[PDB]
Protein backbone atom coordinates (compact mmCIF):
# COMPACT_ATOMS: atom_id res chain seq x y z
CA UNK A 1 0.00 0.00 0.00
CA UNK A 2 2.44 2.65 1.23
CA UNK A 3 6.18 2.91 0.79
CA UNK A 4 7.17 5.93 2.89
CA UNK A 5 4.18 5.98 5.13
CA UNK A 6 4.98 2.36 5.51
CA UNK A 7 8.30 3.45 7.08
CA UNK A 8 6.21 5.99 8.94
CA UNK A 9 3.50 3.72 10.18
CA UNK A 10 6.19 1.34 11.10
CA UNK A 11 7.31 4.26 13.26
CA UNK A 12 3.69 4.43 14.48
CA UNK A 13 3.87 0.82 15.45
CA UNK A 14 7.05 1.41 17.45
CA UNK A 15 5.33 4.27 19.20
CA UNK A 16 4.74 7.10 16.77
CA UNK A 17 5.46 10.40 18.58
CA UNK A 18 5.14 8.29 21.72
CA UNK A 19 8.08 6.26 20.42
CA UNK A 20 11.75 7.12 20.85
CA UNK A 21 12.03 7.95 17.17
CA UNK A 22 11.10 11.01 15.11
CA UNK A 23 8.65 10.48 12.20
CA UNK A 24 10.46 8.97 9.18
CA UNK A 25 8.05 10.06 6.45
Amino acid sequence: EEECVRLYIQWLKDGGPSSGRPPPC
